[PDB]
């Protein structure tokens, strides 16, 4: 055989995936966030990341979301444009399943995902070349 999967439009360079974190009986989250604004003449980044993961917490537990990750909703929640303080009231009023949705950048440590995209030639199928 042969191998693929190799290439593609630099649309989606980074994979979102969702993390259903559950809170046992009285415990927290346990996620550091950290509150990016990238100013000018500089190489730094803009966005909420994961500073931090408080040792046995949800999180921790689950081993799903660690720093170095960019969260773009928490539970659904779209906090793509939120505050630090806006994001903090938001993991809080998550109830025990908290959806966590994080995106980093596509061929790295992790493992290849479970339905990815292809980018097709708008090709009539065998029709043609």
């Amino acid at each position: 055989g042969s191998s693929g999967s190799s290439g593609g439009s630099d649309s989606s360079l980074f994979e979102t995936y969702n993390v259903e974190l559950v809170r046992k009986d009285g415990q927290s989250l346990g996620i550091r966030i950290v509150g990016y604004v990238g100013t000018s003449h500089t190489g730094e980044a803009s966005g909420i990341y994961v500073k931090s993961v408080i040792p046995g917490s949800a999180a921790y537990h689950n081993g799903h979301i660690q720093v170095n990750d960019k969260i773009v909703a928490v539970d659904g929640v779209n906090i793509q444009g939120f505050a630090n303080h806006d994001v903090v009231e938001v993991l809080r009023n998550a109830g025990q399943v908290v959806h966590l949705t994080l995106v980093r950048r596509k061929t790295s440590s992790s493992t290849s995902p479970l339905e990815p995209p292809s980018d097709r030639g708008t090709v009539s199928g065998p029709s043609s070349g």
